[PDB]
This record gives C-alpha cells, sequence and structure tokens, in this order.
C-alpha cells in the first residue's frame, strides 16, 4: 500500500544521480545489448543509416536496495531516470541524437538491480556503398561510455536478439555480429571499452 | 473559488506522481481507448504510416479522492499532467516520438477517478504494400504499458470508436479491430498486458 | 519601478496559476476572437492547411486585482502566461501543436482583466480538394476548452476582421465566418461552448 | 572571481526580472539595430524570405548598477537573459519562432547599462515577387515591442550596418533603410512605437 | 561512492555557474581544439556546409579543485556542464543552432582541471562553389566568446588533429588549419579572441 510511498522517499534520501554508484574500488558492472528493430532508410550520397534499435542496459546500485520486509509486498519500483543514476552510454560514430521511443522509467528490484530497456532511433555514419550487392553493406555500431573508464564502469555485454527485426522492411538483415573492445587513449590513464554491433544488410532484389 | 484553491493544496500534499496508485493485493484498473481520427501518410519505401488518434484513458486514483461536503461545489478538477501519476503506456512499434496535440490536462472527480484525454500524432511502423488494392492495407496500432505488469496495471480495453474518422482523406478506413493480450516475456513471471488495434485501409478510387 | 515590483510581490501571494478563477457559480467569461494573416500552405494530397493567425482572448481574473491608488501611476502589467491562469483552449482539428510567434506575455490590468495576443502558426486538417475552383475550399477552425465546461468557462466571441490578411498571398479569401455554439459530447452532462471560424478561399488565377 | 562572485549574490536579492525597470515619467530607452548577415532562402510561392542577422539591444536598468568601489576589478559582468529583464521585442510579420544562433548571455556594467547581442535565423512573411528583376524584391522587418507602450519602453534606432553582409549569397544586397515610426491603436491611448527594416533584394544573374 | 557524493556537496557550496572562475587579475586560459568527423552535405545554392565535429575544450577552475587525501580513490569526476561554468564560445558564422550529438557530461580532477569534449553536427555559412574542382571549396569554422575579452578569458589552440576524418565521405579532405585572431569591435577597449579552422575539401570522382 502506502509502503511504496514510504520507500520512494527513504531511497531519494542523500541519493545523487549525477554520481555513479561505485562502492569501494569495485566499478559498476553494466550489462549492455543492442537488438536491431527496423533499419529505416540509408544514403548513399552523405554516408548515413537510420535505424531503430531497443537497448537492454542493466547494473546493480547498491545505494536502492532495501530490505523487503520492511516495505511488505515491495519487490519492484518503476522509477524516472532523471531521479537516478544511469550509465552516460554514447554511440561513438552516431550522426544525430538519439530519439527515445520509450517511457523514461527504469526498474529496479529490492536488490538494488536496475533494468533501463530503452528503444531508440538514431541515425549514424556508415559506408553503405554496397547495400545494392550481395555482401551488402557492413555497420558498426559503436557504444560506450562518454566519461566513464573501465575500473569505474565495468562495459560487458548481453547475447544480442535479432528476432525483433520486422520482416517487411525492404532491408534483408544479414547478420549482427556484436564485441567488446578495450582499449588506452593518448588522453587519459585509465583505459576505456566499448561495446560494438556490426550489423550487415542489403536491399532485397 | 477558495475551496478549489485549497483542494489543490491537500492533493498535492505527501502525493508522489512517480508512485502507481495500487492499493493492497489489487492493480490499478485502467481503461484504454483508441478513436482513429485520421491517416496523414503512407511512406511505401520505409513502411510507415502516419496517423492522427484520439486516446482516451481513465484509472482510480485513490490518493486523489475528497470529501465533497468539505470543498462545496467542487465536483472535478482540470490538474496538469506533470502533477499526477500517469499510465505509462508505450507503443510498441512506434518509430517516432509522440507529438500531443492538445493541452495535457487530466479531469479528476472527487473519488479519485481520473481521464485523460490526449490527442496524438505519430508514426509507426508498418507493411503499407497492399495500400492500393481491395483488401488494403492492415497495420497494428499496439500500447502497453512499458514497466508495470498485471498485477498492478490492468489493462482494460473500451469499445472500438471509427465514428472520428474525418470522411475526406485519400484513404477508405475499412475497419478497425481490437485485442487485449496477456502475453509473458522470457524475463520475468509476470505477464504484462498489452492492447492492439489493427487497421486496415486503402487509397481511394 | 517601485510600485510595479511592490505590486508583484502581493499578486503571487497564494495565486495558483493551475485553478480557473471562478467565483461561486460564475463561470469565468472569456472572450475569443480569430483573424486570419496568412494561408501558408494546402497540402492537397493530405489535407491540410498551413496558417498563420493572431488570436484575442481576454478574460477576469478576480485575483489579479487592486487599488490603483496603493501603486500610484499603475495601470497594467506585462506577465508571462506562465505565471497566470490561462483558458486550455485547443484547436479542435489541428494536426500540429501550435508554433506561437510571439512573446509569451500577457497584460493584467488593476480590474483583473487580462488581455493575451498571440500570433500563432499551425496546421489543421481539411477538405482543400476545392481550392483551385472558383467557389474555393473550405476550412473550419474550432476551438473549446479542452476540460472546462459551460459553466466554468463561458466561452463568447468578439467580431471578426479580415483586414490583417496580407493582400499579396497567392490565395484568395472567399467568404469568412466566426459563430458560437453550444454542443453536447457522449461524455459529459454539461454542454461545452466552441467557437469556429470558417474560412473559405481559392488560388488567385 | 571573489568579488564577481559577491556582485551576483547582491544583484539577485529582490531583482524581478519581469518588471520592466522604469521610474516616475521616465520610460526605459531602448537602442535597437538590425545588421543583415545572409538572405537564406526566398519562397515565391509562400511570399517567405528566410534570413540571418544580427540584433543590437542596449538599455539601462538601474537594478543592476553598483559600485565598483566596493567591487574592485569589477567593470561588467556577463549574465544569462534569463536572469533579468529583457525588452520584449516582437518581429510584427515572422511566420516563424527565431532561431537564437549565439549563447543566451547580456553584458552589463556598472552604471546598469545591458547589452545583449543575439544572432538570429527566422522566417518572415513578404512579396518576394521582384526577387528576379532589376526593381528587385522589397522586404520590410518590422520590431517593437509586445506589450509597452512608449511611455514605459521608448524604442530608439542605432546606427545600422551591412558590412557583414556575406559577399559570396546568391542574393545581390541593393539597399537597407531604417525608420522608427510611433502609431497609435484603437484600443490604446498610448501609442507604441516600432523600428522597420527594409530591405530591398535581387537574384545575382 | 560515498567519498564522491560527500565531493559533490562540498563543491556545489557557493559555486556559480554563471561566474568565469577567474583569479586575481588572472583570466581563465581556455585551449580549444577542432577535429573534423564529416562533412555531411554542402548546399550550392544557399552556400552552406553542414558538418560533424568534435570539439576539445579545457580549462582551470580553481573552485573545482580538492585533496586527493580528503578524498580517498577520488582523482576525477563526472559533472553535468550545466552544473558547472563553460566558456561562452560561438560560432560566428553557423546558420543553425548546434545539435549536441554526445552525452553533456564534462570531467573534473582534483586541481580543478576541466575536459568538456562535446561531439557536434551544425551548419555553417560558406563559399562552397569551388567544391566541384581541384582547388576546390575552402570554409572557415570562426569560434570564440560571446561576452568575454581577452583578460577574462583566455582562448588558445591545441592541434587539430584530422586523424578522424571519416574515409568513405564523398569529400575528399585537402586541408585543415588553424588561426588564432585578436580583433577589435568598434565598442570596447579590450580585444575578443577567436579560434578559426579553415578546412578545404573537393568533391571526389
Ligand atoms: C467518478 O467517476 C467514476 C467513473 O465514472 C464514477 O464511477 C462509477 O461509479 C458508478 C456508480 O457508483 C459505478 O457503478 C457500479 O458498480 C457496480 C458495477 O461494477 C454495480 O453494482 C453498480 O450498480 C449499482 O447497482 C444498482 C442496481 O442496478 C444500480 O442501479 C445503482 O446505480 C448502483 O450504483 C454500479 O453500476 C461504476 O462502476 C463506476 N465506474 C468506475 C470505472 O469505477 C464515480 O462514481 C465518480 N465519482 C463521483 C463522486 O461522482
Ligand atoms: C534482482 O534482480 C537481479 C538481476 O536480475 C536478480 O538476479 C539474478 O538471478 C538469477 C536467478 O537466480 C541468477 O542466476 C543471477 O545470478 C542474478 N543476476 C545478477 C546480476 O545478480 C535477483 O534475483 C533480484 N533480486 C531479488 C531481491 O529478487
Ligand atoms: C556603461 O555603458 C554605457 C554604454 O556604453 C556607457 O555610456 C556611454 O559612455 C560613453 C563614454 O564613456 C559615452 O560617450 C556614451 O554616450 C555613453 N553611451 C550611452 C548609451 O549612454 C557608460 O559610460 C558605461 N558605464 C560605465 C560605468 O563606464
Ligand atoms: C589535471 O589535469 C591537467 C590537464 O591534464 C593536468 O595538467 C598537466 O600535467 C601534464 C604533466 O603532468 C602536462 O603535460 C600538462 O601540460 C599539464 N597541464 C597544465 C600545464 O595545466 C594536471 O596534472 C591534472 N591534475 C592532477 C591532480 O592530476
Ligand atoms: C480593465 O480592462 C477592462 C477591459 O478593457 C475594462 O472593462 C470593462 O469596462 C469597459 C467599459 O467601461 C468595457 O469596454 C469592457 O468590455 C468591460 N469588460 C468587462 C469584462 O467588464 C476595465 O474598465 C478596466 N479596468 C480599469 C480599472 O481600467
Ligand atoms: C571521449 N573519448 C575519451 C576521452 C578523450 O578522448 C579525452 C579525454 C581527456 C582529454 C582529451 C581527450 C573517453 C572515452 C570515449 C572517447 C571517444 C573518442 O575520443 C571519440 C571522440 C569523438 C568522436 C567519437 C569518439
Ligand atoms: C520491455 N518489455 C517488458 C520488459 C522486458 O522485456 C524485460 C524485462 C527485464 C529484463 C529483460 C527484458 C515489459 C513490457 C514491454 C516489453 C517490450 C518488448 O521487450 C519490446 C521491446 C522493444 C520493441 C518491442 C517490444
Ligand atoms: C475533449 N472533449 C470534451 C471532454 C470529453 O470528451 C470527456 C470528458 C470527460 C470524460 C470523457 C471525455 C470537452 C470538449 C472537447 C471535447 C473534444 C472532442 O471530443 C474531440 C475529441 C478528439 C478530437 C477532437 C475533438
Ligand atoms: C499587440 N499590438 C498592440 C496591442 C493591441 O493591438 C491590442 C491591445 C489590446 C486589445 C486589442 C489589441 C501592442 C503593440 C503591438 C501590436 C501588434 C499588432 O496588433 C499585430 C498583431 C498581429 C500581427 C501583427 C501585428
Ligand atoms: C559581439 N561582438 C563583440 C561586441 C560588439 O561587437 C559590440 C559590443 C557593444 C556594442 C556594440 C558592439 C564581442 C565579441 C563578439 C563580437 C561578434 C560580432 O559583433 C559578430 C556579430 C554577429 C555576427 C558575427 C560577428
Ligand atoms: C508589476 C508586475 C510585473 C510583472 C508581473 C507581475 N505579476 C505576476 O507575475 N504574477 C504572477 C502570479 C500572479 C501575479 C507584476
Amino acid at each position: 500500500g502506502e509502503f511504496q510511498r514510504k520507500l520512494y522517499k527513504e531511497l531519494v534520501k542523500n541519493y545523487n544521480p549525477d554520481v555513479i554508484p561505485t562502492q569501494r574500488d569495485r566499478p559498476v558492472t553494466v550489462y549492455f545489448s543492442l537488438s536491431l528493430l527496423q533499419i529505416m532508410d540509408v544514403d548513399e550520397k552523405n554516408q548515413v543509416v537510420d535505424v531503430v534499435f531497443w537497448l537492454q542496459m542493466s547494473w546493480t546500485d547498491h545505494y536502492l536496495q532495501w530490505n523487503v520486509s520492511e516495505y511488505p509486498g515491495v519487490k519492484q519500483v518503476s522509477v524516472p531516470i532523471s531521479s537516478l543514476w544511469v550509465p552516460d552510454l554514447a554511440a561513438y560514430n552516431a550522426i544525430s541524437k538519439p530519439e527515445v521511443l520509450t517511457p523514461q522509467l527504469a526498474l529496479v528490484n529490492s536488490s538494488g538491480h536496475v533494468q533501463y530497456l530503452p528503444s531508440i532511433r538514431q541515425r549514424f555514419s556508415c559506408d553503405v556503398s554496397g547495400v545494392d550487392t550481395e555482401s551488402g553493406a557492413t555497420c558498426k555500431l559503436k557504444f560506450g561510455s562518454w566519461t566513464h573508464h573501465s575500473r569505474e564502469l565495468d562495459l560487458q555485454m548481453q547475447e544480442a536478439d535479432i528476432s525483433g527485426y520486422i520482416p517487411y522492411s525492404r532491408f534483408e538483415l544479414v547478420g549482427v555480429t556484436q564485441k567488446r573492445s578495450e582499449r588506452f587513449y593518448e588522453c587519459c590513464k585509465e583505459p576505456y571499452p566499448d561495446v560494438t554491433f556490426t550489423v550487415t544488410f542489403r536491399k532485397k532484389g
């Protein structure tokens, strides 16, 4: 009943959504996956692919946990993302702002596990010259934290999902591979991880 | 009137718009209706339909009720939605953010029944290839709660309504059907209800 | 000025811009009129009219009144509309959000009379098929409150004027009318008024 | 700096950016000019001209004054326009919202003099029929206060400039004149001044 | 973590994001670099270039420093830019607002050194008529403080890296240069410094 009201109150107490919830030396592990829903368009002149996808981002926030016996019935809560820390993931080769298609809410259970599952439309730089060939065009969707390094934010992949690709598109989805990389940059002391989704596709016919 | 001014004070006191107003072992029943108003356009290359529709959502928020004898004359109030909990219904196959055309206000009576009735323009993914044939094209417009499952938010369909369809469109509205599904996901033990409106349309002539 | 600064400080006390300023039984009377400045475009395929127009809206807000001899020289003040109650008028057949072209300020005098005079661009659903005939096409621009009925918000017209219509347009005005009606809807026990501006126009040539 | 910081806390005190800083029998004088940077497009069908320009606006706000002696080093401060009163200048014949291209900051010196110099892109209603003729097309960009009459806000022209018109435009800028006018209305005892910029241009050929 | 949360509380105190962090007579030195990623389009009719680029900006804010011994583990934090001072760099000849592609977060180390690295899409006025020639077209990208002169904000370049220019563009990069300038405007006594990036490029094939 009102326990949920009571819980939101305590959870917001002394919480800062700008601050990554690392706990003494241990990085926040962030599990990450992309599912391709639709390739909306290609621009062969300007080298751009327009896509709709669903992101899966999940991690543990130790500040957002609670004893279930103090709030009977409350096993999970639905929370607007502006009120909690969320990973600052960025598409490295995007040429447009992401358009979030779904309500900006995350699910949080009693042990502090968070799930933010946004569906998103965004345009990306890509060489789409081969879209008209048997081998198709290959586009890399590269994602990573904009400002958090490996030892703060440990980005890891879950298995991706093409089962949600719409069948009636004018683009045939040949394949989708994903890989986690990590590199030191000529800029910073700590290394940064990234996850890249490579999608190959062609125009039917 | 003073009584409204006083009533607004009390309704915001101890009120959290992020908390679904469930009440002990009972979900919030959300009644849901869609009236198709106009099919704005069809993108036959990218498989997209652009529609304008009127949504009708209503539910009882038990934290928003008041004794009429205490606030005499005040039988209902008009409140901005940003100050109210609202169902987090997502348009599952939307490829654009919804453009809300009407004022973002809801009606609330003294037993906490809320009505929110936005008019919306939105683009959806759809196989429109059959639009210039007699059988026409069929688009599904699928909605459901993004983060609340069946035991928290009970989505209930109301009557199919095509009376608002403008008569001078270049698209003949053949039929609109609806179905309420309660589907499980490979993730959660609890199902998530969704309401699907199926509209069949074809180019006049 | 000092007196204007002192007046704001008084007027803002307890002011709630979400609460309609009715006074026991008495509705708030709202005067409304529209002047067409320009027909920007007609979309013959999708049945849409793009127009620029000037609304005149005025009403009395009784919490916004003051003794002029307590604030000598202060006869009217300029107030951002975000700070005051404004009628929740909607364009019933708009297919886009209204784009406001002018500063969002209302004039308020010492007897509580408020004037808000925005210039607005907005697109409407309209059968424009006969735009190239001598009879021309007719568009109805219908306006009314979205959540207030007759006994709370009494919409009235002030008379029209077409003298602001730009004369170098490619469209010629053939007829203009604006009437106030009062109709019932399936929802409510109470009637809701509206003002409708009916413009007939055609391509010159 | 340390004193700049302290000057802000003082200036914010009792300051109301909604109240025009008039005195008894002393309008706020607003100096105003326009520099045309480029004519982006002309729309001969819909009668629209698209322009990028630089406005200069300066006025004195006696509530922003300070003693340099009390704040040594601080001759001027850089302030967000949202923090202070600014003239509600409207473009009378604009068919679009002004796109502000520059940081929304004003310069304020110790005597209270505020300078605001935004770069703007905006579209205006205009008869561009003559754009291909030798006579050229003539457009009038008319600006004035939306809600303040002469006795509150005294609009004045400053000597304009076209040294900043880009020389590789496809449009040849022929001539630009300016004039301050003061006109009455049937509504108001007091007149409302405006500054109008007349520009004559033609396609280069 | 808990140290970091404590750290945020402290930096936020008395901190005014509107006040440039000058220290007695010392300007804030701001290092500035542009990395061209993609030329998206050219408009040979409207003389416009559309570009995606990566800006590197860095400066020290002495109000943002702490002792790592007081806050063990915390070497650097990531902070929303809206919550701290940032240079008011303007794109002088831009004809559109900047679309910021990346999270609006800056990095700050314990000595108060701030790094802000937004990726940005923006359109610029430019004579692109050389694009189809051996010499190609030359476009200038002129940036500088809008409201701070040389003695307040000291704009310095860093090397303009073009290792990020995508290879599959239809435009070939011929050369990029960078120059600092100081200009005196008929207004003030101090100079305003601008950094200009000059890019030469031509259509491939
Ligand atoms: C605020 O708005 C809400 C939503 O419209 C109002 O809610 C409705 O109240 C109805 C009347 O109280 C209520 O009706 C029924 O409850 C049962 C149906 O599930 C049914 O048993 C009742 O029948 C009653 O039985 C007799 C015998 O026939 C009837 O003749 C009497 O009318 C009895 O009331 C009612 O039909 C309905 O369920 C409810 N709707 C929702 C969605 O909750 C609410 O009253 C408004 N508040 C106020 C104070 O006006
Ligand atoms: C809260 O959510 C987490 C994350 O889903 C739940 O954890 C998983 O449970 C499965 C099934 O036993 C385990 O195999 C995994 O090891 C868990 N994942 C992680 C990341 O820890 C967890 O069960 C939930 N906690 C509560 C209190 O119910
Ligand atoms: C603040 O700025 C105003 C505007 O520039 C200054 O007023 C000018 O002063 C100069 C001489 O210093 C005169 O020649 C101009 O006629 C003035 N202009 C206007 C519009 O009045 C003013 O001096 C500045 N204040 C301080 C403290 O220097
Ligand atoms: C905070 O960041 C700045 C910027 O990287 C660091 O400053 C530099 O130190 C290196 C060598 O130690 C020099 O090559 C740079 O020229 C320095 N930048 C200058 C001159 O400001 C600074 O050391 C960092 N602080 C901490 C605590 O690590
Ligand atoms: C404030 O403005 C209102 C409207 O102009 C003034 O109005 C009322 O009186 C006028 C004639 O005396 C009428 O022309 C108005 O239509 C009428 N309006 C209403 C709704 O009552 C009013 O006098 C002004 N108040 C003061 C003190 O000047
Ligand atoms: C942002 N950058 C690292 C930070 C950094 O380089 C940097 C840090 C500090 C100073 C100078 C540069 C952090 C991890 C992401 C990486 C991204 C890549 O650079 C990049 C830049 C522009 C477009 C696409 C990709
Ligand atoms: C978001 N998802 C359910 C939650 C969930 O799946 C989920 C929860 C937790 C972990 C992993 C997945 C809640 C109800 C909606 C459903 C939506 C569907 O996925 C989906 C995603 C993208 C496009 C179309 C459909
Ligand atoms: C919004 N509606 C009335 C309110 C109401 O219906 C309503 C009220 C309470 C409960 C359920 C519905 C108020 C007056 C306007 C009317 C609008 C028209 O239907 C309409 C709907 C959709 C597009 C165009 C026009
Ligand atoms: C806003 N109006 C004056 C006020 C006023 O008229 C008015 C005031 C009160 C009642 C009725 C009308 C103030 C000075 C500007 C002027 C603008 C012009 O109307 C106008 C309207 C629409 C498009 C272009 C121009
Ligand atoms: C704004 N201006 C300087 C100040 C100033 O000129 C000025 C100040 C006060 C009064 C009159 C003029 C400050 C530094 C930037 C410079 C910009 C340039 O004008 C400009 C304006 C519009 C487009 C391109 C360039
Ligand atoms: C003198 C003056 C200038 C500008 C505004 C006002 N009043 C207000 O902004 N209010 C907000 C709510 C009621 C009053 C006064």
